């Protein structure tokens, strides 16, 4: 596959870093005027990540629309992704709105609570069964039903209820515990093999509304999941590993939230993850068992 031979070129010369550079310069610039007005500061994690005003999610308040959220609409693919920061203390009402709004049946998280000894993200799930949440703001309940803990990753079902309605629904949640603080795993199949149990479990399906992934910042990691994703249903559609070109998928998305992918290494990891996942792709279903 065509994708293997660019690895294996770019490798050979250690330019990732350059390669990487060059995805900076021709990314997209949108204005993004509505997550830098004052109103919104505190519901802003990073100065430096915004969505752009063009494929935000919008809260269906009247009273403040606005959440750190973007809207990622893959139309080859046919897939649509909401990418988001780590809710803050603040925003988890808003959090828990937005995927009741979206119709979102899956929460994808890509980080720990804690990492380099630092917050990343509030505790905006409940921890036990017999102590649910309820987001007074925005009238959600939020219980824990089940978790299933496995060693690299943790699935838990949720029921998120509206309490203006009473009417509730089953929210999966895929929490993988295990990317590293710094740099990305040395292979990608703990990787994959996560991103197949979101897969199987219908979070990404088009009879629900899309996905919700974040990290902390919710462009890095969480770019690395879609990214690898798309790239991966791409080639299904096609069956042709070759046409599909990672760094054009990569631009593509970039157009609807900025920063995707953090740095070479990330970059290096999802080709590293689409070259290993297209052997499942191509008719080699054994490779998931091995992953």
């Amino acid at each position: 596959m065509e994708m293997e031979k660019e690895f294996e070129q770019i490798d050979k010369s250690g330019s990732w870093a350059a390669i990487y550079q060059d995805i900076r310069h021709e990314a997209s610039d949108f204005p993004c005027r509505v997550a830098k007005l004052p109103k919104n500061k505190n519901r802003n994690r990073y100065r430096d990540v915004s969505p752009f005003d063009h494929s935000r999610i919008k809260l269906h308040q009247e009273d403040n629309d606005y959440i750190n959220a973007s809207l990622i609409k893959m139309e080859e693919a046919q897939r649509s992704y909401i990418l988001t920061q780590g809710p803050l203390p603040n925003t988890c009402g808003h959090f828990w709105e937005m995927v009741w709004e979206q119709k979102s049946r899956g929460v994808v998280m890509l980080n720990r609570v804690m990492e380099k000894g630092s917050l990343k993200c509030a505790q905006y799930w409940p921890q036990k069964e017999e102590k649910e949440m309820i987001f007074e703001d925005t009238n959600l309940k939020l219980t824990l039903i089940s978790e299933d803990i496995k060693s690299y990753y943790t699935v838990r079902q949720l029921e998120l209820e509206n309490l203006t309605t009473q009417e509730t629904r089953e929210i999966l949640h895929f929490h993988y515990t295990t990317f590293p603080d710094f740099g990305v795993p040395e292979s990608p199949a703990s990787f994959l093999n996560f991103l197949f149990k979101v897969r199987e479990s219908g979070s990404l399906s088009p009879e629900h509304g899309p996905v919700v992934v974040h990290c902390s910042a919710g462009i890095g990691r969480s770019g690395t999941f879609c990214l690898a994703d798309t790239c991966l249903l791409l080639m299904d559609k096609r069956k042709d590993p070759s046409s599909v070109d990672i760094k054009k998928v990569l631009l593509e998305m970039r157009k609807f939230r900025m920063g995707l992918i953090q740095t070479a290494d990330q970059l290096r990891f999802s080709y590293l993850a689409v070259i290993e996942g297209a052997k499942f792709i191509m008719g080699d279903s054994s490779v998931q068992d091995q992953w």
